[PDB]
């Protein structure tokens, strides 16, 4: 009853609109496959490394879909009735499953290697085995449960193949999760770890933020910015970001401030915090600058060459923040020597290790507190191998190879070009599913659409590796 027509067409005759909307797909399928023809040459002229040994079988597996599917799908097999014969119709349904099951588990080796490489032997290649074993043994059943029914015309059908109504069933959702859905889970999910780490390092412009163009000593530095101010020497601690309720974190830490305000050790401490946002933040802020000689609060926007001035002179950057997933303010600070003091709320928590800064609970004016009274405790010991170990760290969070950088940028564009292109056309395949009277609600134009946009994605990938080729 229920069933998929995935070896049988809707159209009872060919409309002359059919016919040249079957000669402008012979035109996608004419690109797609000169393309990933002439990108196969230049990589077996390029072996006269393995991201290059998974692009081969990549842009293989996208040939052996572009010459199965779209003359079958596009075409030829566009009526309703089979041409051919029995044969053929067992060996052409094992094929068309085969060569998609096989382009979407080689996204899925690319997108495992890639995000493994962001932490040249022989798991390279079993990896692709394995991508054509599976997709060669997922689609085997196809051989036998597809047949040549003549109840009049032929057509190539799965009717009268199962028996009970659950064996069929389970059958397409194992069609549909391993072809798209689980693929897509695999890729979202890795590519999601390698989104992170192209936004910190793509963010960074190590070649300003860095402690070279700085000057003399880093006490020097300090007592120099700390009488530029017109405060004396001390224990510094400071803070740039917006005044926000409830986001960045200023109220915590003027919070935090009053709470160390009458306290014991508060004369040692330094503040200097940074940052323009709501009005009744400020007034606090300014009023702790009154009260408290040893408080700063500078709400003009400064210079790009002055933050780098405070990140390598003052003790430590209090990060109090609510929600911050890429945490850059983190990385260029400790690029320049300073200490992080942070809530664990995102890449801080991924970023901040034990010997590279103090990390807190969010939220909390005090423990906040605890954190400002216990990095001053450990400051009579002169800390040198904790500023190296922050800028050592960071370094790697913000600085990748330049070759591993492109296949990094290039793996992102594959699996966005994968699931923008193919989600259409696979939802509409499993909404057939559930109501297959939907079908007479769409036009041909926008069947032949959704059929399109789905090809140019395998002929577009040839074009994402050369565009990410400088
Ligand atoms: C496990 O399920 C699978 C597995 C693999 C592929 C398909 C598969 C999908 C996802 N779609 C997308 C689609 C629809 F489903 C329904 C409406 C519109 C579209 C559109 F996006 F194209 F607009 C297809 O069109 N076909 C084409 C298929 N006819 C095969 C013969 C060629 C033709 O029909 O001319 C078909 C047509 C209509 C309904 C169901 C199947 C597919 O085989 C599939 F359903
Ligand atoms: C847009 C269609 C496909 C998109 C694939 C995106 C993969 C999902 C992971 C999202 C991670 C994320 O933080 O997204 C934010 C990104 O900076 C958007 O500009």
């Amino acid at each position: 009853n229920n069933s998929i027509p995935l070896m049988q067409g809707n159209l009872p005759t060919l409309t002359l609109s059919g016919k040249i909307r079957v000669t402008v797909t012979f035109f996608l399928f004419l690109l797609s496959a000169t393309f990933n023809a002439s990108f196969l040459l230049k990589l077996q002229k390029w072996t006269q490394s393995r991201m290059k040994l998974l692009l081969k079988h990549l842009t293989l597996a996208n040939l052996l879909e572009t010459l199965i599917v779209m003359p079958l799908d596009g075409m030829w097999n566009i009526t309703v009735q089979w041409y051919a014969g029995e044969l053929l119709c067992k060996v052409l349904s094992y094929l068309k499953l085969f060569s998609m099951y096989a382009k979407a588990f080689m996204m899925v080796v690319i997108s495992l290697d890639r995000s493994l490489a962001i932490t040249n032997s022989k798991v390279g290649q079993s990896m692709v085995g394995l991508a054509w074993i599976l997709s060669s043994v997922f689609a085997g059943p196809q051989l036998y449960i597809f047949r040549m029914i003549h109840l009049v015309f032929s057509q190539c059908v799965t009717h009268c193949s199962f028996s009970q109504w659950w064996h069929q069933a389970f059958y397409n959702f194992f069609t549909f999760s391993c072809l798209f859905i689980i693929p897509l889970f695999i890729m979202l999910i890795c590519n999601a770890k390698i989104i992170f780490t192209l936004t910190r390092v793509l963010g960074i412009d190590c070649s300003f933020w860095n402690e070279s163009y700085l000057t003399g000593s880093r006490d020097e530095r300090k007592k120099s910015l700390l009488s530029k101010f017109g405060m004396d020497e001390g224990v510094t601690f400071m803070f740039i970001g917006r005044f926000d309720r409830g986001q960045k974190g200023v109220d915590v830490l003027l919070k935090a401030i009053e709470i160390l305000s009458s306290k014991k050790e508060f004369q040692e401490m330094r503040f200097i915090i940074i940052g323009k946002g709501d009005p009744e933040l400020e007034g606090w802020a300014r009023s702790l600058e009154e009260k408290h000689g040893n408080v700063k609060v500078i709400t003009e926007m400064l210079s790009r060459e002055f933050v780098r001035e405070l990140y390598g002179s003052v003790d430590f950057v209090i990060i109090p923040s609510y929600f911050e997933p890429f945490g850059l303010v983190a990385l260029e600070a400790m690029c320049l020597g300073a200490i992080p003091i942070a809530s664990a709320v995102g890449g801080l928590r991924d970023i901040i290790t034990n010997e590279t800064g103090i990390l807190v609970k969010a939220g909390d004016p005090g423990e906040l507190a605890n954190a400002i009274l216990k990095a001053l405790e450990l400051s009579r010991s002169d800390l040198s191998k904790f500023r190296e170990n922050c800028k050592k760290r960071a370094m790697s969070f913000s600085n990748i190879p330049r070759a591993r950088l492109k296949t990094l940028k290039m793996t992102v564009a594959f699996a966005t070009s994968f699931t923008v292109c193919w989600t259409p056309y696979y939802v509409l395949g499993i909404w057939y599913w559930f109501d297959p009277e939907m079908l007479n609600r769409l036009s041909d134009p926008v069947n032949h659409f959704f059929f399109l946009f789905a090809f140019l994605n395998p002929c577009f990938d040839p074009l994402i590796y050369g565009y990410f080729s400088l």
